[PDB]
């Protein structure tokens, strides 16, 4: 403890991601979503930490389950953070796609950035290009940069970025620059990891997603010792100024109230405070980073894929009675 809990925290995802796979092709995102969530916490509950959620499902108001400011745990052990995923892909379990996993992150108390669920910019890279990235710097610069400290010409660098309709210039920007880009339906956390991952082509993840996914990316990308920057942007700002002017306002709000300035260059370190995190993501079905879940009769089978910063990276297969 805490690295004797690596095990522990590999149970919870485990769990979340069984009872997501109970959903998966049913057509019900938010049932899907409920059960991993559920299974989750019932998990986190039995585990000896004094656990915090500071990264969840919403605000105590929307969210009865794993909303942030709960307390989870036996209380016994170290006062932690807590981020949880307990399915990124929601939409891709309901629809039984591809790439949908569980996902946890433990860290030490106050490691993880405190930021609204709003959206964030990211750019991301591995070990080879650490040190090499700056969102203050044109994107095409960047990505010349990190070619370049890749040892690879700039047409055989490869970007992966969400396939949204906020995406479309930029995609067409790198294109043009001679960049692979591999453009993915969802799943910005899982994609993010591949640029650590040797195996596969992925070498920068880039474009706005999710924040609280952002800051699980800076703590598991700190672990594998790869580098990020990232910036918050108001929904109004990515979406168009249109009721997103109305979100766009609580979120700018809220950046001022959690004392973060929005709009601003975020570094790693200012995402992931530290060193000390475990990461545990199980793969609910086959996916670029994880296998899926099978079933025969009463057997299950499950792969889980367990980091720590402090230290070897795990991939666990389970079989399940
Ligand atoms: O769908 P949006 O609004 O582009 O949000 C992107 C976020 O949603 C995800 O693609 C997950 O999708 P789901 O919410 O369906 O689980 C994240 O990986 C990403 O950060
Ligand atoms: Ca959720
Ligand atoms: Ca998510
Ligand atoms: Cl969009
Ligand atoms: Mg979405
Ligand atoms: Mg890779």
């Amino acid at each position: 403890m805490r690295r004797e809990l690596a095990i522990e925290f590999s149970r919870v995802t485990e769990s979340a991601a069984l009872a997501g796979y109970k959903w998966l092709g049913r057509g019900d995102k938010n049932t899907a979503d409920g059960a991993a969530v559920n299974a989750m916490r019932i998990m986190l509950n039995q585990v000896n930490i004094d656990g915090t959620i500071v990264i969840g499902e919403g605000e105590i108001a929307e969210a009865p389950m794993l909303y942030i400011g709960e307390k989870v745990g036996t209380g016994r052990g170290d006062a932690v953070d807590i981020a949880v995923d307990p399915i990124e892909g929601t939409r891709m379990t309901a629809m039984g796609q591809a790439n949908a996993l569980a996902v946890l992150a433990v860290g030490d108390k106050g490691c993880f950035l405190n930021a609204p669920d709003m959206y964030m910019e990211k750019l991301i890279v591995g070990p080879g290009a650490k040190g090499t990235i700056d969102l203050n710097l044109p994107l095409a610069d960047n990505l010349r940069n990190v070619a370049a400290a890749l040892g690879k010409p700039l047409s055989e660098l490869t970007v992966t970025i969400l396939a949204k309709p906020r995406h479309d210039a930029v995609i067409a920007e790198m294109q043009q620059l001679g960049v692979r880009v591999f453009a993915i339906p969802d799943g910005d956390v899982a994609a993010s990891i591949l640029t650590c991952m040797p195996d596969s082509e992925v070498d920068v993840l880039y474009g706005i997603g999710g924040a609280p996914e952002g800051v699980v990316s800076a703590a598991v990308i700190r672990a594998l010792d790869g580098d990020m920057n990232g910036r918050l942007l108001a929904r109004h700002d990515v979406k168009g100024d249109n009721e997103n002017r109305r979100i766009g306002e609580q979120e700018l709000a809220r950046c001022k109230a959690m004392g973060i300035e929005a709009g601003k260059v975020l570094r790693l370190g200012d995402m992931a405070r530290s060193d000390n995190v475990i990461f545990s993501a199980t793969g609910i079905t086959k996916g670029d980073l994880l296998e899926g879940i099978s079933r025969k009769g009463n057997i299950a089978t499950t792969e889980t894929l367990l980091i720590r910063g402090k230290s070897t990276i795990r991939r666990i297969q389970s079989i399940h009675y």
